[PDB]
RNA sequence: GAUCGAUCGAUCGGCGCCGAUCGAUCGAUC
């Protein structure tokens, strides 16, 4: 089979001895490996009568299957019961015929979460090796620290019998959110505590053979000028003054909704003012229903389309005009056949009267996006000095994902380049995303054989995915916390690989020398405390872990009360009568639903038949039709309704289910 | 294999929230 290189064995020095250990080495030198020896020598030291129990907990379905396959392969020469228990298992054999019939159980956090909370598994001593892979997400609430704080309870006060050793699979500690190297070694030492390991071992003596297998690349900033001719910008900017200035005349109260002064188009800033815009437009009162209503509907389409033409110019500064008009047209287009209007229609015309000139503007070579330009320059350059070599160019946005494959799918000089795209998982408002099997075949065909050359990712190609070792790194404005940094940065390890950082934004290159400055003072921090003794280091965590107890059994109280009167749900677009609290039945606590023949001749049912206002011009879907066991009755969503008092006259809004606290009566089909 | 609803968690940016990114769990469907 393989054969345990001499880091591979040096990492697992510590831990084969009995000591909770934190293996942090780079990504790609083959920490599986290490985490096998791990158990091979931890169940083999068992006396004749007894077994150990190993549990390796992972993050991600992918990750865990290949834990699982890679644990398959490797342990059931030597006869031991190898299981795999996940959110893809079906409703049968409990975790009890499952733990206490195997020896190794690849696992996710959350299942054992769950298992300890509903008192399934009695504790974590049936255990003797829990191994957590990239140990670095223990932080504030995560299911690692869940498990981790559920340990810490039954060791620290009620100590029962025989404690599981813990053992990290981290790449990066992650010193983040610190400022000195004193905060950094504070941090270091608590998430040591959290995990209540004892050794930060690194691979140190033998460094010379770890450069032979992963190879740092060498990082390459990259600040381009932003455009000065900007046309679209301009003729998006008049478009947001006519219509915020149509607001203004239809509200007169618009400057005293949010608190934002300096407000500029195309910025995140204008964004959270006209969301905040819209939100406080939705709670109005007056004795005028009607008045309300139109009042209410005309406020809702101009923010609407204020919010739409800031997020064209944010995609307009990321991408090319095209992206941005074309998502200008799909949104007008989807709008459009939805609900006829006067204000739906003024604002079309309006729009429709500076098209000819957006499609003019945006059809110009000379209005190309420098960013862009120079992105396919480095290409370019890359791909001529070695034409076999893979990129992996990370990405914010799906919206930015889908525009940069357009792009380079649409250019005669990028005509070698054979894009992919990885997204993640759960749908948006706009994108569907991609599946398990959809990911993996896109990952499997993205390699040095061919089919693909650059995947375009998005933030998902950098947490726990294997990837083909590539060759270019290049990330189109994507920075975060050290940990990101590292995460990335170790994708592209093949000998001679750069990573460029393409921005155009004075303050990206900053934080980036932070990230690196921050990654140095972690490396500083890690060789500073593995000097330390271990009764002194045991003491320390020690102590952090009797404070971090005691702070956090003091506030564990936040306990709600329920409301009893009435309250209606009116629309969030139109506000009309829905529904009362009263006909809101709820059916397995997950989905809500309303009770009544009166609620039914409210909307109009256009996947499933998703529902949608029943009044003149609406068009506001509601919510959608779920086929039950026996019924087809529709649920709603919480976020296009508005709830108000029969008594008083208040409007609060909700985000989810949770927030709105009311008597939720249980679903009953007599 | 493809959905739907609910929930949790992490990260980033902006003024406790908002927007975005990702991960997971629980339920039902085809
Ligand atoms: N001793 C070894 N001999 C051969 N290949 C090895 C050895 N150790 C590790 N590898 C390879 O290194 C890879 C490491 O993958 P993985 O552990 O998933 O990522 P990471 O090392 O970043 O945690 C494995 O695919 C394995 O093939
Ligand atoms: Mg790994
Ligand atoms: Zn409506």
């Amino acid at each position: 089979p393989f054969k345990p290189r001499n880091y591979q064995l040096e990492l697992a020095l510590p831990a084969m001895k009995g000591k909770n250990t934190i293996i942090c080495a780079p990504t790609g030198c083959g920490k599986t490996f290490v985490s096998l020896l791990i158990c091979e020598h931890h169940l083999k030291k068992f006396p004749q009568g007894q077994k150990g129990k190993v549990v390796f907990f992972a993050n991600q379905i992918p990750v865990y299957e290949q834990q699982k396959s890679v644990f398959s392969k490797y342990f059931e020469r030597h006869g031991y019961r190898v299981t795999g228990i996940s959110g893809a298992t079906a409703e049968n054999v409990p975790v009890e015929q499952i733990v206490e019939n195997n020896d190794i159980i690849i696992l996710t956090p959350q299942i054992l979460v769950n298992n300890l909370k509903k008192g399934t598994i009695p504790s974590l001593s049936i255990f003797t090796l829990m191994i957590f892979d990239e140990c670095h997400n223990t932080s504030k609430q995560h299911p690692y620290n869940m498990i981790m704080f559920n340990y810490l309870d039954q060791k620290l006060g009620g100590s029962s019998g025989p404690l599981p050793q813990v053992i990290g699979l981290t790449a990066s500690v992650g010193v983040g959110d610190a400022k000195n190297t004193d905060e950094a070694l504070d941090y270091i030492c608590k998430l040591c505590a959290s995990l209540d390991a004892s050794v930060i071992a690194t691979v140190k003596h033998n460094l010379e053979e770890l450069e032979q297998v992963v190879y740092k690349p060498q990082k390459f900033f990259r600040k381009v000028e932003s455009r000065i001719s900007d046309k679209f910008k301009y003729i998006i900017a008049q478009l947001m003054r006519d219509t915020e200035s149509l607001a203004k005349r239809i509200c007169k109260d618009l400057e005293n909704l949010s608190q934002i002064q300096n407000r500029e188009f195309g910025t995140q800033k204008y964004e959270q003012w006209i969301v905040t815009v819209q939100k406080a437009c939705m709670v109005f009162q007056m004795p005028d229903k009607d008045e309300e209503s139109r009042i209410c509907k005309a406020l809702f389409l101009y923010t609407s389309h204020l919010r739409k033409y800031n997020d064209a110019l944010i995609i307009s500064e990321h991408a090319r005009m095209k992206d941005a008009l074309d998502y200008l047209k799909d949104f007008f287009s989807n709008v459009r056949a939805a609900g006829f209007d006067e204000i739906e229609q003024d604002l079309t015309q309006r729009f429709e009267e500076k098209l000819q000139e957006l499609e003019s503007v945006s059809r110009d070579p000379s209005n190309e996006n420098p960013k862009l330009e120079d992105l396919c320059f480095i290409l370019q350059e890359e791909y001529h000095l070695n034409p076999e070599t893979i990129t992996i160019l990370f990405v914010k946005t799906r919206a930015l994902v889908d525009a940069l494959k357009n792009w380079i799918e649409g250019n005669p000089k990028l005509s070698f380049l054979k894009p992919g795209i990885l997204t993640g998982r759960g749908k948006t408002n706009q994108n569907t995303g991609m599946t398990l099997p959809a990911q993996k075949c896109i990952l499997d065909a993205f390699k040095a054989s061919g089919d693909h050359n650059i995947l375009i990712a998005t933030s998902v190609a950098d947490e726990g995915i294997d990837i083909a070792q590539c060759n270019l790194v290049i990330l189109y404005e994507y920075v975060g916390n050290v940990i990101k940094m590292i995460q990335t940065r170790g994708r592209g390890r093949a000998r001679g690989s750069k990573c460029f950082l393409l921005t155009s934004n004075a303050g990206v290159i900053e934080k980036e020398q932070i990230n690196m400055y921050k990654e140095k003072m972690m490396n500083d921090s890690i060789l500073r405390l593995q000097t330390w003794d271990e009764a002194v280091f045991r003491e320390k965590i020690l102590h952090i872990q009797t404070h971090e107890k005691f702070i956090r059994d003091s506030q564990e109280k936040p306990k709600p009360v329920p409301d009893k009167e009435n309250k209606k749900l009116l629309c969030r677009k139109c506000k009309a009568l829905a529904c009362y609290t009263a006909d809101v039945r709820v059916i397995e606590e997950c989905h809500y639903t309303v009770l009544g023949d009166a609620f039914k001749e409210c909307f109009v049912s256009r996947k499933r038949a998703k529902i949608f206002c029943a009044r003149q011009n609406c068009s506001h879907d509601w919510g959608i039709h779920v086929k039950y066991k026996t019924f087809e009755i529709p649920v709603i969503k919480i976020e296009s309704f508005v709830v108000e008092d029969i008594a008083t006259g208040v409007q609060t809004l909700y985000s989810k289910w949770k927030d709105f606290h009311f008597e939720k009566i249980p679903f009953d089909p007599a």
